[PDB]
Formats: structure tokens, sequence, C-alpha cells
């Protein structure tokens, strides 16, 4: 009964005090990995003896980097608790879970291999990219969040024809507004993909301005373009909202029955 | 029955295996023929040789034309197919979906009949424009496109006279922001046309920031437009969902109907 | 029955031929009235022997100023023939499409008697902007018009009662993002007054971005200024919405209780 | 009955006459009061004998003073009578209606015992900042705005998880998008904090323009921020306005009850 008992404080930490600590304590090294990736990018000072303003992740280095440690040994010593305390192993690994923890802990382990070529340039800029994830574990410390997964996946079919219908409009609006104002001088609109980014500022009601129409037929278009946005401020929330509210009286009614 | 096994195929492609994978064969030539024109737009390179960097269509121009030749051939195949093997063949050509094959196909043989005066400009620009026409062809690879335009068709009037009210409140706001803002030094306000752009940029929350007023009278009057914006945001809602959710509901009475 | 049957004309149009044509050329003169309005700020050319390049009210202004005194003496034989041929003079006087007709018209004759003093500056652009309101008179070419209109005017006081929290919101905000940005160099928050116009673009989700925060307490501010107008994008629409759907259900009764 | 003949006077102001021209009183000097703070930020102009422009609060000091110690008197009157008339002064006393008396009142105290150190720097402008509570002194005269209070109240834990799943979207969407920008030229997405601000901007579909995307990546994922931000202006809308309605009809219902 002991890989059930280990599982069972996993699964519901409330259940025992003890569970319920570890799961607590989990919880903070996950906020202090969090707030230690994002510190560490702050331009601390000037740091006399050198010129540029090192970030606080060059100029304390040895410091974050055993935060860093600390929080990677605690994250993997969990996750290797949660695999050889699981039901069904194989079933751990492959869950999403699983998957978001190995990502999140695995880049530590790349930059540990990867110390001899210490001159690696861009791929460790993808591996703190991908250490954002370990903000996922939060998934587990929240109820809501689960029932709004619950619905996106019960939209996805809807929500993916919407983006769709929303892909062909920027795909038709990007190029009315590419050939519109080609010729413009020094104009933004260099390319079909170019003008995707007017198209997707424009119809999300964003108003950047660094690409705007200069001429009068794209001056036209981007109109009809920014009346196309706001019914796309529209069209998701129906089918978005009715699933949500027909998940959430399903569950009222699952619970009535329970009781 | 040969002409009605042909239009069975056509109309309902999962019928049969064959209709069903010639369905997919086109709708793949489709979207091939969308992403060759997006791409022919994009800067490929210098192109030693040449200052300018050549767009892809130009470039390779022979490759562009031979991808756009035999899109267009599978294109125009299919439409004699269609037509010639339809239960009423005047009823297939004033039907939209025969307008939009036309018109996608239609500017490659003016291309071709164009090709003495290759010089033509502006017209072969509006030429490339309405070859994005070929993205339409989709509707026939999807179902709750057909349910939107049902719902548009029903809403034709409503929204109609809804864009009639926010076109009456864009002239005012365009006047009132003009004759405010006409005096400033440098104005892009140069006319009431002119302030069209900024009020329909206001109205829909987009502000791009290229127009904004300058003047006190300017300011409090575009501060006026922005909460109408905010108003125009919410105006649409109400009739567009209302309507889709009672054809939905009338669909799934018909499908009990039937069942 | 003389009175009566000029007002059972003008009231209910389409009772008879004659009066359905009459209303549809006042229409069409409204219309007329309101392009050349519209028209008449556009710079029409260089006006070869003027470096101006002139309005079209000013080069074609003959043209003009009798296209304008034409829909003014239709406007006003149409006035004089409602309020002669009304069951209540005064009643149609006190009338706000009556106030909207004379002050649609009244303009043009203040700009008659204003002709000695030709150099009339800022009051007659004024009267040009009072211009405006002829495009009102299209409400009663509307039916759906009327109806937003009562709507908005059952919704008066919920409507005026946001509005006083909007304008506290504003206030709040603009306070806090002067006393956080007055400091930086070169500010545009040289006022509580200037922030309002910060604070109006902001809670609308505008984002001109003529105005922006250079200071971190200023960007902080401004992010809960941000997340605030993202909730003013929705406090209108629950009450604006459920008063037009209540008001749209009890016409509904109406219709079948006369049916 | 002294004290309770009072506090009755106070707490209901409609009861008397007496006791509702205190209030109207009241609610006027708070409208003085804050429109005072608001205007003595306006430069007045040049004021010859000084070059720079002097606001309102500095050229006519004393007025200004006069008129603030005028409304800091009544106000500080007020709070000891409703204070010294009150069933339960504790009670009274830990209120938040108190709090908010209490720190509107209490910076002109310290302003009055700083007069020694008049030199003062930066603790000044947080007083005058918390000046601005005066505003919220409006609580008492308004009905809805206690109704919209308690729908906060009932809606804090929902809307507070809203806020932090926002606030890990924030953090995703800043990682990805400084490290995506942080090799650009002269980029504004100088850290993770820096990058905070062009994702709050984003997801609510403001769009200031002053930190936008330079790069592809950059690009991308400022379009799914976009795209995320479309789904913010939709998700606290369901939760807030079901909340709200549902204290609608109890509150109906309490009515109804009592009647
Ligand atoms: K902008
Ligand atoms: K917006
Ligand atoms: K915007
Ligand atoms: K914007």
């Amino acid at each position: 009964t002991a890989r059930q008992r280990v599982w069972r404080a996993f699964e519901n930490p409330h259940t025992s005090t003890m569970a319920l600590v570890f799961y607590y304590v989990t919880g903070f090294f996950i906020a202090v990995s969090v707030i230690a990736n994002v510190v560490e990018t702050v331009p601390c000072g000037s740091s006399p003896g050198h010129i540029k303003e090192l970030p606080c992740g060059e100029r304390y280095a040895v410091a974050f980097f055993c935060l860093d440690t600390a929080c990677v040994m605690i994250f993997t010593v969990e996750y290797l608790l949660r695999l050889a305390a699981a039901p069904s192993r194989y079933r751990f690994v492959r869950s999403v879970m699983s998957i978001i923890d190995v990502v999140a802990i695995l880049p530590y382990y790349i930059g540990l291999v990867m110390t001899d070529n210490e001159d690696v340039s861009g791929a460790f800029v993808t591996l703190r990219v991908f250490r954002v994830f370990r903000i996922f574990k939060f998934s587990r410390h929240s109820q809501g969040l689960r029932i709004l997964g619950y619905t996106l996946k019960s939209c996805a079919s809807e929500l993916g024809f919407l983006l769709f219908s929303l892909t062909m409009a920027i795909i038709i609006f990007a190029t009315v507004m590419f050939y519109a104002e080609k010729g413009s001088s020094a104009s933004k609109f260099t390319s079909i993909p170019a003008a995707f980014w007017y198209t997707i500022v424009t119809m999300t009601t964003l108003g950047y301005g660094d690409m705007v129409p200069k001429t009068i037929a794209g001056k036209i278009f981007g109109s009809i373009c920014s009346l196309s946005g706001v019914l796309v401020i529209a069209l998701p929330v129906p089918v978005i909202v009715s699933n949500f509210s027909r998940i959430y009286h399903q569950n009222q009614r699952a619970d009535k029955r329970r009781a």
C-alpha cells in the first residue's frame, strides 16, 4: 500500500498534512523559479569595471545558478517520486503534466551537458524560453483552470474552424492591402506576409500604428478591416460562453446526482 | 444516369471514394494556389547581378507561372466537369460558387491574352488582387461557413441599417472633428473625407495614432467618438448572435423532425 | 379636412402616392445637402492663378451656394407646410424633430444676415458645424432608429450613472497618472485635464500612443487603467441589451394584442 | 434619543429636510474639493515677472489653500459628528467609509505639520495623490454603486483567479517576446519586466505602439498575444454579468417578500 499511499498523497494533497505541506513547498519553489527567471534579465547596474549594464543573471551568475539548480533538483525529485509511485507509470509519462514537467526541467540538464560548448548561441535562448514552462506547473494548483481546459477541449473544433475563417479573412485583407499599398513611398507593405502583421493588428483593434495605409484605397480597405475586427471581437464569445455554461450546468447536475 | 452520377459525386463528395479523393485533390490544389500567390510576393534575395531584391514571383517567374497554370488548368477542368454534368446548367452558371470560380480562373486567361501588351500597369494589379478569390473555393470545404452565410443573409437588412446608422455617426463625427481640427499646424484633418479615416479608426477602438486631435475641442469630440465606439463594439452582437442562435435551434428542430 | 389630410400625408407617407413621392424627394434633398456639405471641404486642385489648393466650396462657391440655397428652400417650405398643417402647432414647434429642422435650416439665414460682416471668423465655423444636423432628418426615414431612441431614453438614468462612475474613474486615473508622470522630460502630462485625454484613450482601448507613460509607476497605473478599460468595454452592454430586448418582447406582445 | 436622532439623520438623509439639506451641502463641498484639486494643476498663464507658466495652485496659492482648508474643515466636522453620534463608535472607525474619510482629510493635516519642512519632495506628491480619495465620498451619494460593490465582493475570488491566469499569461508572453526581441537594434525589450508593458498593452487591445516587435518571431508571438487579448475582452464578462444578474433577481425577490 506504500505506492498507493504516496500516489494518494500526491494526487489529492488535502487528504493529509504532510502531503499538503509538501504540496505548498513545491508550489513555493515553482514561484521562486518563475520569479528568478523573470528577475535574472533585469539590468541590475553599471557594475563598475564593466561598461555594459550587466543583467542580474550575469553579474550574480553563481547565485542565480545555485537557485536554479536547487529548484531543478526539487522538481526532478518530485518527478521521480511521482513516476515511481504511480499506479501506471507509462500512463503517467504520456500525461500532459509529465511532459510539461520534463520539458521544464530538461533545459537545465542540456545546459549542464553543453558546458563544454559554452559558446552556444541561439539554442540556449530557446532553452531559456522553454524554461518558462515551469509556470504551467501551477495547473495542479488551481481548479477553475482545469474547467477552462475542459471547455477549451470541447470547443477545439469550433475554435479551430473559427481560426480558419479568421485566417482566410487575414489572407484576403492582406492581399488587398498589399496590392493597394505596395506603391507608396518607403511603404512597410513589402509583401503579403508583411501585410499579415497589419491585418492581424487591425482586426484585433490594436492599431499599433507602425503600419498604417497611406493611399485612399488602402484606407478604405483598412476601414473594412477595422469593421471586420469589430465582429472578430464578438465571434468567439458565443461558442466559448455557451460551451462553458453548459459544462457549468452539467457539473452542477453531477454534484446534485452525487448529493 | 451518367450526368446525375457525376453531379451526385460532385455535390456530396463523401458518397464515394473516387469522388472524395478528387475532392481532396481539388482542395489541395486550392491550398497550393493560395500559398503560391502569397509566397510569390516575398523578396527572396539580392539575386546577384541585380541591385533590387526581386520577389519570388519574378526571380523564379517561370516556375511560379508553371504552378499557376497547373492550378488554373485543374480549376477550369473542374469547372467544365461541373457545368457539363449539372441538372440545370443555367442555374449552375448563375450560382455564387460558379461566379466565384470564373472570377478566380479568369485573370489567368486575361494575362494570357494580354501577353502582347506585357507593359500593362495597374490593371494587372487588379487581376492579381482578384486572384485572391481562389481562397473562397474553400466554402465547399466547410459546413459552419454556410451556416454563417445563411445567418448573414438573414441579418442582411438589420446589419445594413446598423451600417447606415454607423455611417451617419461617421459623417457627424468627421464633420465636427474636421471643423475643430482644420486650423492646427500641419493638421491631417485636411477635409471631411480625411476625417472619415480618423472617425472609423476611433469608433472601432483601433487608435492607430497617425491622426490624433491636437485641439481641446478636437480632444473632447474624440473622447465622445471613443465612447461611441465602445457602444459600436456591442451594437452588432445582439442581432447577429440572436439570429444565429435562432437558426441553430431551428436546425436542431429540423434534425429531430427528420429523426 | 384639408389640414388633417395634409398632416396625414406628412405623418404616414405610405398612405398615398403623392405623399410618398414628396417624402422621397425630401429624403433625396437631405442626402444631396449632406453630400454637398461633405464634398465642399475637399481640396479640388491647384486652381492655376492661386498658390493654395482651394476647397470645392471656395473654387466653386457660387455653385455650392446655389445648391445649398435650393436645399434650404426645400427644407423651409417643408417646415412651413408641416407647421401650418399640424393639429397642434405649438406641440409641433416644441417637438424634437422641429427644433432639429430649425437648427438645420437657420445657419443659412444667419449667413444671409451676416453678409455685411463677411469677415466673420469662428462663428461661421460653428454655423457650418451645426449644418451637420441635416443628417438627423433621416430619423423620419427609419424605424429601428426610433426603437433605439426609445431604448436610450429608457436607459437614460442607468447610462447616466454609468457615465458618472466612468467619470470618477477617469478623474482617479488621471490624478495618479499626472502625479506619477509630471516629472518626466518633456512629458505630455502637464496637468490633470491633460491626463484626462490619456485616461479616456486608455480605458476605451484606443491607445493612440501620443501620450504614453515613461515611468515605472506610470506604466503600472497605465496597466491598471487598461485592465479597467477591459471592463469598460463590457459595463454598458448588459443594461443596454437587456432594456432593448425587453422593449423588443413588449413590442411583439403589443403586436399580438393588436392581432 | 439625541445620538440616535443624529445617526438616523446621517444614515438616511431623506428622512428629514435638515438632514437632506446638510447632505446636499456636504456633497456640494465634495464636488468643490474635487474640482479645485483638478483645477489647481492647470497652468493658468505666464504670470509676468516669472518665466515659467505657474499652475493655478501656485500663482493663486493662498486662494486654493483657503478653499482646501474650508473643505477639510467641513469634512472633519462631518466626520466628528458621525463618529460622536454613532451607535457603535469602534464599528464606525473600522468601516470602509470612515477610513476613506480619514485618508482623504489627513493629508491636509500632514501638510500643516510639515510646514517646517516646506522643502519636502516626493512625499507631498503622494499626499496630493491620496487627496484624490475625496471623490470616493460620493459612494454615500449613489445606490447602484453599492450594488456594483456587492457584486464585486461576491466575484472577488473568481476575478482574483482570473487575474492570476491573466498574470501567468502575461509572464509567458513577456518571456517569449523578450527572448524573441532582445536582439533587435535599440529594442525596448530590455528585460522581461520591460516586456510586461508590451504584453499588458497588447492583451487589452490598446496597442499604444511605443513597443512593437521588429522580428518575425516577435511578430508571430505578438499575433498570438493579440488573439489571446481578444479572449481577454470576453473572459471577465460572463462571471461578472451572471453574478450581477443573480444579485439583481435576488434583490427583486427580497423586495417582493417585503411587499
Ligand atoms: K497606436
Ligand atoms: K480595442
Ligand atoms: K486599440
Ligand atoms: K492603438
